[PDB]
């Protein structure tokens, strides 16, 4: 139902301290390797007065390396898909919540995404640039309701050091019943591997690979 | 600037667990007595799958009564006009990013509206449609970098009795300087006045009312 | 039960960043009139290397004036009294928990509470001694599972302008089933009237009265 | 100034509820090869009428392996010695604040810690002992003003299946300056592994091991 060579395309749109923006990418990779890439176009709106990086992460969570023994929630939800849903908490006060709807046709996978973010403070890291990528993470993840909730402690590089911290928390709904997971983590690695001047063109690698707890 | 009768439209765009809504209202009032009331009609997506409540506190800030020893922050913001940015936190683990954008030409004013909210979960009293207004409310308010800030314990009364609580955080920009506030309180009361079956159709009475603080 | 005049005796220790420190405190007030005035001193760790302001809001809830109307929680908890839980969480991450526990003995209250706050940054305002008492406040008090939770935005003045946020969840938890008190709000002046050099005497007065929402 | 195999004492005195209780330990391992085991007894305030789980991993982190390319903050801190504080924010609005102080004579570490948590409810499974150990967890580690935080996303399991949540957040601080780690993690699994029927008498096992992240 998803081979093991996939493409993708991405539509997302939402606001940033009000300031309306949209985006389209074309993505590629292999979902039982953890890789993939895509490149993104920001299609209205640009160039953004805010930080890529806040957006980045936005942009494919069937892409995951599952080990055999680890059912692998998302994969399953298909071909009827899944949703997610998901907050990010940014230590200087800022929220966003972005919602994505995945759907397939073919060996193409659509997402469809939802950004709202804002209190950005004026001055802070977001709105002045300063940011430089996303250290790898590490995203805790259990079963609950029949859906799988996600939770990440994420921190941006800073611009002459330190780090500017960001929690998520992704709650991931099938939209059919499929076998749980136990409790089980998934490490990730997010780069930005080519831009434009004002990253109103970027491009993304990531790789994502589902573990069981590394001690006992 | 502002007459002492005014007009206004809302235009509000959505999604509530990803699910897209639509509603526009005209409402009228009184900026100088607190006044206000207005007729909302959900243009697309009704009826919705979720509480109407949610959105109410959405559909006003200039028609809030401000003593004259008070400086109100939102009047001065015109005509240039202001926007608001607002987080919403309800206490089983739902969040809404929630925007505003107002203008005024003549003396209509109009509120362009997005609302985001998510991880209301399928059981709970947003989706099971189990609430039944907003308790009156008192929002903390004061000044800072230029910026009103509120914070607003809220909470919706449920059938069947008891409480289910959110809190409100605004953050009201100016588009201009204007002459700040010192720590003050505002008095609300937001009432559904009628409505039809599957609230696709709705009116609401509010009122606002500025104070010091009452002891001391 | 309560006389309408009264004494009390506040054994209060704790820890901040882990420096630990004992105050004591003599109090006498009008119960019904909400009027309350009480000395403190710190009997051991002083003088203390932080803000008193963190402080002085641990140190009489009975003192509280119900209109007849509004059934008065805490004043039925007598004479087997009741317990407080208290947790405070400061804008820039310090966080403190704080249980009392009251008894009474005659025509005196003895209050004894436990302090425990952390995560104060070694150069903010408490740390630096920056503060210049709260705000008056107003808090928000609702019933549930046959106890009074209060909820209440409070804001630190700060040396040279401006405030220091800090949220107070406060659960009052009577000995024995009392009768519950609708939908209300507590507004509060807590001042400093008297004090030594270095904070080791301190004497404050307090104001709160409940009444009904305002508006509507 | 740490020998390779070394033994430890363990007092810690809290609150919960506020139920006050004592605790002694003692403990003993290898803090280069990350394990360690200790013999615990409630000295005071027992039988407990609150759940183990809550105050097993308040019981040394002197006994994790790092490998040799990551500094070990809380080693260097030696002999002058550390403090750490913490913040345990439960999905049921319980929290608690916990401050260890750890000192070194001869081959004996020393630890002594202050506990205070509430607003577990009553019904709850702290306080209704329905918890059955802690999920095997893995703390996301960062340098800032001369101090490690460490941010845990934790679970506790539940008789019958599911789990409690429970995030951690804890400031180690140095009483001297250190050579300060980069961006990692430390995996670790705490075993009640012996008891008696009513936990006033509790032997626990962990393994804690430092790394970088697991992908890239
Ligand atoms: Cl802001
Ligand atoms: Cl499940
Ligand atoms: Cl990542
Ligand atoms: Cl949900
Ligand atoms: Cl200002
Ligand atoms: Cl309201
Ligand atoms: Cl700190
Ligand atoms: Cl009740
Ligand atoms: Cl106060
Ligand atoms: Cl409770
Ligand atoms: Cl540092
Ligand atoms: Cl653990």
């Amino acid at each position: 139902v998803i081979a093991t060579q996939m493409t993708y395309k991405v539509y997302m749109s939402g606001t940033v301290n009000g300031h309306y923006f949209e985006v389209e990418g074309d993505g590629k990779g292999r979902p039982y390797e953890g890789e993939q890439t895509v490149k993104l176009t920001v299609t209205k709106g640009g160039p953004l007065p805010f930080a890529w990086d806040i957006l980045s992460p936005q942009c494919s969570i069937p892409f995951t390396k599952y080990p055999e023994d680890i059912p692998d929630y998302v994969k399953q939800s298909f071909p009827e898909g899944f949703t997610w849903e998901r907050i990010m908490n940014f230590e200087d006060g800022a929220v966003c919540t972005v919602s994505n709807d995945s759907s397939i046709q073919g060996n193409c996978f659509t997402y469809h995404v939802k950004f709202s973010g804002l209190n950005f403070p004026p001055n802070g890291p977001v709105m002045q640039k300063k940011t430089q990528g996303w250290e790898p993470s590490s995203e805790r993840l259990f079963a609950r309701g029949g859906m799988l909730i996600g939770n990440n402690f994420m921190a941006l590089k800073l611009e002459g050091g330190g780090h500017y911290l960001c929690e998520f928390k992704t709650t991931y709904k099938a939209k059919k019943p499929v076998k749980m997971p136990g409790y089980h983590y998934v490490d990730r690695k997010l780069d930005v591997t080519n831009h434009n001047k004002d990253y109103t063109s970027v491009e993304q690698c990531e790789i994502s690979i589902a573990r069981k707890p590394v001690v006992a």
